[PDB]
């Protein structure tokens, strides 16, 4: 058993199960102009509605659920004001009937007053037929930015992948246990398992080309997802007017913000974030950007002992075998990351008339190599 303070889910993982469509009555104003993006934004309507709009307690949001999807309506709404249309015309300040709930909420649900991938992946879902099981096809989002953005296709991609590699969270439980009980054939036996989850995790990540266009995701999503730390269009940051006197920089959305992208290297003993190097930086601030169940499911791994300095001990070619399955699995999810930002980022950039992205990525997937065994 994996603790539910941690909030995993059997069959969904880190993603949040079953998330709320709806909002309370009281909260209609901002489910109005945050179902209605791609109208609001190609119009123009969108700026000057949220400005229309009241500052809205956050007291009525009671429950988990309705906290979370308020998260993910008041987060595409602030990416939306902030970039506009997204043709690099941009606010540096946020409004106070907007800015004073999202950052109050923010700080309740301990996560920052952006959107991250917990809100537009992890909560911005739902089944269309609940008697069918959890393919694109029963699938579609909640929130979109803008007509053909792909946001259906990057997001439930993503969601999948998360959900498959979800397979293995459960096998974690078994692999601390056998260590501390010596049980050699059930911990060979759960790293196999964990190799296999990240090998499926690889094969539905290839989704991504069938429902995701690099035009479309290069000109159009990518400018949505962006946050406001080290980004020249806003240089000192956001304003969270009414909430904090001077500017605030944040992160955009990153798959580094999945807790699956970090908890098989950490798992593993792949000191991703030793190193004191940019790529080590990056993976531990987006804990941060993880909700706190999440963040203390990475410290939890971290805290148990050394799975590594547990299969180099003891001699055993076959748990070596299985250890560096799940290697090589890991190092075959970063080639594949790699492959998508060339296609989906540096190729479309190629043609206007990403790099840190993949040196980023380049040195995880070296990291990971490296921890081969044989
Ligand atoms: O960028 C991505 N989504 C993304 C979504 C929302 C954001 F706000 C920002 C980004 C993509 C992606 C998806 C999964 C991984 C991934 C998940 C697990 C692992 C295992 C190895 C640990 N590896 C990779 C990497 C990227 C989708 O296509 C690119």
């Amino acid at each position: 058993m994996i603790s539910k303070e941690y909030h995993i889910d059997e069959e969904v993982g880190f993603a949040l199960p079953n998330p709320q469509e709806n909002l309370p009555d009281f909260y209609n104003d901002w489910m109005f102009i945050a179902k209605h993006l791609p109208d609001l934004i190609e119009s123009g309507q969108l700026r000057e509605r949220v400005e229309k709009l009241n500052m809205l307690s956050i007291d009525h949001l009671t429950d988990h659920k309705s906290q979370r999807l308020a998260r993910l309506v008041l987060g595409c709404i602030t990416m939306a004001y902030v970039w506009g249309k997204g043709h690099g015309d941009v606010r540096k300040v946020l409004p106070r009937n907007i800015a004073v709930p999202y950052c109050q909420l923010s700080k309740k649900l301990e996560l920052p007053p952006i959107l991250v991938y917990a809100d537009c992946v992890l909560a911005n879902w739902k089944k269309k037929d609940p008697n069918k099981p959890l393919t694109y096809e029963n699938m579609d989002v909640l929130f979109s930015f803008r007509d053909g953005d792909c946001s259906k296709g990057f997001f439930l991609v993503s969601l999948l992948v998360e959900i498959a590699a979800a397979s293995a969270i459960k096998v974690i439980p078994t692999v601390f246990k056998a260590m501390q009980m010596q049980e050699r054939d059930t911990l060979l036996k759960a790293l196999l398992e964990i190799a296999s989850c990240l090998e499926k995790a690889l094969q539905v990540f290839h989704q991504i080309h069938d429902h995701v266009n690099p035009k479309a995701f290069f000109s159009v999503l990518r400018i949505y997802l962006s946050g406001w730390k080290g980004n020249p269009q806003l240089s000192d940051g956001l304003v969270y007017e009414g909430f904090w006197e001077d500017p605030k920089e944040f992160a955009g959305g990153s798959a580094g913000q999945s807790s699956v992208f970090q908890c098989f290297d950490v798992l593993l003993g792949i000191q991703q974030t030793a190193g004191g190097g940019h790529a080590a930086q990056f993976l531990q601030d987006m804990r941060r950007y993880m909700p706190p169940a999440h963040r203390n499911f990475l410290c939890s791994l971290e805290s148990n002992p050394s799975v590594r300095e547990f299969v180099l001990s003891k001699g055993d070619a076959g748990l070596r075998e299985a250890y560096d399955a799940c290697v090589k699995a890991l190092v075959s999810l970063r080639s594949y990351h790699l492959q998508i930002v060339t296609k989906y980022i540096l190729i479309p950039a190629s043609q206007q008339p990403g790099t840190d992205l993949m040196n980023f990525l380049k040195t995880v997937r070296s990291t990971t190599e490296k921890s081969l065994l044989k």
